[PDB]
């Protein structure tokens, strides 16, 4: 059930933004690990005396990477007279940000066909306004309202190059990485209470719900369901402390969990970042026991070969399924120090009309299947 | 002229500390350019509440990345019950150097007799105290004054593992990285006024002084000049702006300029470095002009062979020599976001007694023959 409601035109996710201390080291370090090549910059060489910035980029997937300069580079300036590129940006918010929650997702940037309409039909429809519509050398408009916690929802929308006052990156300094992700599946918020952050995000978007072990969640999506936006609250009281409880605690309340991100070639990508890990990469999650593996041949044995399920044993992936299709996924372990936002990849099979959004789900699956298959194989 | 003042006996410097706002990120960057492993830990999953801190090593060279948790997490700790292993650190502190400065060192460490001692000289000299000195599980004492700027110089004692309360890393998590670099050479600080920093550190260390473009600049060193400490001051007023006077306003302030890191093989320590460059690693400063090369068979070929020269220009190295021995050296872009901090890779040829410290000076002759290399290259 699909009723369709979207409050104004939306298109697909655009970018990601993450507020860091430093944004050299950063984009640095997950460039390396994620297989993005560094395609735009906004800084000191580009004129920008507020903050630096540098996107990377793998297929259609855009990482964007913000810190700080000293506020004393930019004390002459005014809104008017700003050198900074992205106009939303404030010294004093991007640091309490930093201090809050360390570091993390500021900004889900969907595009959209008028992020002036965008903005005024949200706030007309109860959200919170954080940064006003903004027309960028005539060609580019960004405008922001919160999502949840500290994090907002960014439109943006284009008259016809990432965004005017960046430019593209010398080419010895853009190294053509690609590990075979192509672009943002999913962005999954963490809440203290799921109820009012639903009914606040499909209050001003429109966005309808789409299709015993630490919480609930529900999927907000757009029109032809390639924006999804899942939120999760806590269950309290039970053995096992739940995860989400320990997000909100160690990231100061309510913020983005996880990024999911497409591969067209999980195997490919997960042995690429897998021979990373221990080289300034990411690491993963502890693998399932080979009991999880042996039971997936009853679950997946008409979607995936004997050799292709053994691949998946291999690298630690997990494997859900649907009423209409078929998931692989896996999960880093923590982007940074705390334990809060971690990356899935992700690769859907089936649905093909294109490939439909959501795919197979979200893999909530595989909380069941994990546990059966740790104690079965602990026997 | 080396009359061996020292008020305390000092032995080699033992740890550089980076402050940061992710330790993670900042480590693991750091880790894969410059061929470090992780060796030791302090955080979350060793009981530490209140920081993140991750040791790497190469040889001799310790590196420590040090940034706070939620203050929330350790709110109900008292300095008696703290469960932080370095006691000197303070979120407040933590968070006020890296808002000011961005990432960049807060402690020079240097190995003592014993730390106690040290500090009540040194504060009896004029130092001003930091941090009084602590023992550690009865094991280790540590203690720190200020140096320059918000950067200090610890001392640190043992009786007799690179902190009580740091683990050893998991060995499927310390990948044996190794590009060359065995020990720290020397640590260069950036001040407003040379003659007062000089006056306040010589002060309190007994430390003696060591044997037209931006600068000027003395050397402070140990009994026996195995801890070299460097200061600049900015000379204004010159056609080309001062570098000095750029970091200082980029830093807010005085502060540490450069590390440089001994490799016992400049050349692979140069190839491994630059591999990396583009994938995550670090950018070196430009190459001289060949001119450069063609004036090292004057100045250098007695020392090195055809082969060793062009060798040197592959790499981008420079050479600069004393009246006792010859110096091989090269500059890192900066760090991180801001044009303030940079390393430096060094291999000093001669003064074979071991080698004496400080062998072929620092450099300072690479200002001109850079400058005359540019003109004659430029014809
Ligand atoms: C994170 C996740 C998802 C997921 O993507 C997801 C969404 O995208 C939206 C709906 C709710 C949700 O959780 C699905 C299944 C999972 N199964 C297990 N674990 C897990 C494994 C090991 C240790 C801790 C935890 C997960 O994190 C996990
Ligand atoms: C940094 C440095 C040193 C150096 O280590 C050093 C000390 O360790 C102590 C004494 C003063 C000093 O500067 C020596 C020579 C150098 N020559 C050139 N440049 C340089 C090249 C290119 C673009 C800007 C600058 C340097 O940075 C440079
Ligand atoms: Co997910
Ligand atoms: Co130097």
């Amino acid at each position: 059930k699909n009723p369709k409601s979207d409050k104004f035109k939306v298109k697909r996710f655009h970018h990601i933004e993450f507020w860091c201390g430093d944004a050299t080291n950063v984009a640095r370090r997950f460039s390396w690990g994620l297989g993005m090549r560094f395609s735009a910059k906004s800084d000191l060489s580009t004129g920008n005396m507020v903050h630096a910035s540098y996107l990377l980029t793998s297929g259609d997937l855009r990482f964007l990477f913000t810190a700080p300069y000293s506020p004393s580079l930019s004390a002459g300036e005014i809104k008017p007279t700003t050198t900074a590129s992205i106009p939303s940006f404030d010294h004093g918010s991007c640091r309490s940000f930093f201090s809050s929650h360390g570091l993390g997702v500021r900004a889900v940037a969907i595009e959209v066909e008028d992020a002036e309409s965008a903005f005024s039909i949200s706030v007309a429809n109860g959200a919170i306004p954080s940064s006003p519509p903004i027309v960028l050398n005539e060609a580019v408009t960004i405008a922001e309202v919160k999502l949840y916690g500290d994090v907002v929802l960014r439109y943006v929308s284009y008259k016809a190059e990432f965004l005017p006052g960046f430019e593209r990156v010398e080419d010895a300094s853009s190294f053509p990485l690609d590990y075979g992700i192509r672009r943002l599946d999913h962005a999954v918020g963490n809440v203290p209470e799921l109820g009012p952050a639903l009914t606040y995000v499909a209050g001003f978007t429109g966005f309808h719900q789409f299709a015993e072990s630490g919480l609930n969640s529900a999927v907000l999506a757009s029109n032809d369901e390639m924006v999804l936006l899942p939120i999760n609250e806590p269950v309290h009281g039970t053995k096992r402390k739940s995860q989400i409880q320990t997000y909100l605690e160690h990231n100061e309340g309510a913020g983005l969990q996880h990024l999911a991100l497409m591969s067209e070639d999980i195997f490919r990508t997960l042995r690429e970042m897998r021979k990373r890990s221990s080289i300034g990469g990411f690491d993963f999650m502890p693998s399932p026991p080979p009991t999880y593996y042996q039971n997936l041949k009853k679950r997946v044995g008409d979607v995936l070969s004997d050799d292709q399920i053994k691949e998946c044993e291999e690298l630690g992936i997990l494997v859900d399924r649907d009423d209409q299709g078929t998931l692989l996924q896996i999960f880093t372990k923590p982007l940074g120090d705390r334990p809060t936002i971690f990356i899935e990849i992700i690769q859907r099979v089936g649905c093909m009309m294109y490939q439909s959004g959501g795919c197979g789900g979200f893999g909530k699956g595989n909380f069941s299947e994990l546990f059966k298959s740790i104690e079965e194989y602990e026997k």
